[PDB]
């Protein structure tokens, strides 16, 4: 019979959901700048602080001295007490400590949805794209802590970001478990710098640092989700990093702080397109088929496609709390919101229905086509 077809509505890249959500190459330009700012400054702090050990290493300074030279380095905008730290623990490093110090050279590698390609423009007012680039620290391999040390590390990308907020009006600093942030609410956008040491020159020996707790590392390789979702775009398709995108839209959508995680709708998307028979022809169709089978997905938890990982992407149904509960609501009524919007009484009625899933942001009704299915 008659039906709608929305396969233009999503895919349109002048002013279908495609064309809303993809940014503009101004847009990425500026990330990444942004991104060679903070990567500079982190290179810049870690040659300061070498440039120091080097003093020490030609001559035994005092602790008086050495502190003097951090003062006139960017470590200068850390508090009193931390810059004391850095000063200490540069002071108290023994011969060996001390050479591989010199030896260090921060690398970097971005992960996320920069990475995967799937970044949205930011929605609701409030919301900012997140972004993020690791730091690694190349160095041998280590039981339980390293040489140069979890503390100076974490001291000297704090003072790189930090340096950085102080030079930039609107720039704000925020200490997270896993990563420095720094968020420029203006520009919609945060950038996060997790740290990671892994060995001088395979997942097992990459580790990130962890600012509090019980452990200061954990071994979290961010190359493994990033490769299985490469591997899945190729066997799948061009269609799922689309897919993908709006599933990521409705999020937005929906909650203007809170839902499920990006990688929980992306690892269950792609069970979902690796198991049930769809049609990249017609995205509508596909997404009506995902938002069917989403439900049963998250209801038994959603597994990390890192293997290794063994915390749920998003938790089975007896550990729901109301939170979940929710997301369990709005996943079930998903497809019931995209099957009214297929069988609406006008266009501009089907695209009513549609945008309470994704919001209003495309307006173009002729978008929407009358088909049969």
């Amino acid at each position: 019979r008659m039906t709608w077809n929305f396969h233009q509505y999503y895919t349109n890249r002048n002013d279908g959901l495609m064309g809303k959500l993809v940014l503009t190459d101004e847009e990425k330009n500026n990330l990444k700048a942004l991104r060679k700012i903070i990567r500079l400054r982190t290179r810049d702090v870690f040659e300061e602080a070498k440039g120091i050990a080097k003093a020490v290493k030609k001559s035994a300074l005092t602790f008086e001295i050495i502190q003097e030279k951090v003062s006139t380095t960017q470590i200068k905008h850390l508090s009193d007490s931390e810059q004391r730290e850095v000063a200490k623990l540069i002071y108290e490093m023994d011969d060996d400590a001390r050479d591989e110090f010199l030896g260090l050279t921060p690398r970097f590698w971005t992960q996320g949805s920069f990475q995967y390609d799937t970044l949205n423009r930011p929605f609701q007012p409030g919301q900012e794209m997140d972004i993020d680039d690791g730091t690694y620290m190349p160095m041998p391999i280590f039981e339980s802590e390293p040489k140069i040390g979890h503390s100076l590390l974490i001291l000297l990308v704090d003072a790189s970001l930090k340096s950085l907020v102080a030079e930039n009006h609107g720039w704000k600093f925020e200490a997270k478990q896993t990563c420095g942030r720094i968020k420029i609410e203006a520009e919609k956008t945060h950038i996060d710098v997790p740290m990671y040491a892994i060995p001088k020159d395979g997942s097992e020996n990459v580790n990130l640092a962890l600012r509090e707790g019980d452990r200061k590392w954990i071994n979290s390789d961010p190359k493994i989700v990033e490769d299985w979702f490469n591997d899945s775009c190729i066997r799948i398709g061009k269609h799922l990093r689309k897919v993908c995108r709006f599933m990521k839209a409705w999020r937005d959508a929906q909650w203007d702080v809170g839902g499920p995680s990006s990688i929980s709708l992306m690892a269950a998307t792609v069970n979902i397109l690796d198991s049930v028979a769809h049609d990249a022809s017609d995205l509508g169709e596909t997404m009506k088929i995902i938002a069917k089978h989403l439900p049963s997905e998250f209801a038994r938890g959603v597994e990390s496609p890192d293997s290794t990982d063994e915390k749920p992407l998003f938790p089975p149904s007896y550990k729901h709390g109301p939170r979940e509960m929710d997301i369990m609501s709005k996943l079930e009524r998903l497809p019931e919101i995209l099957s009214s919007a297929e069988s609406a009484d006008s266009k501009s009625e089907a695209l009513k229905k549609i945008n309470m899933a994704f919001g209003n942001r495309v307006t173009n009704s002729e978008l929407i086509v009358l088909a049969k299915a």
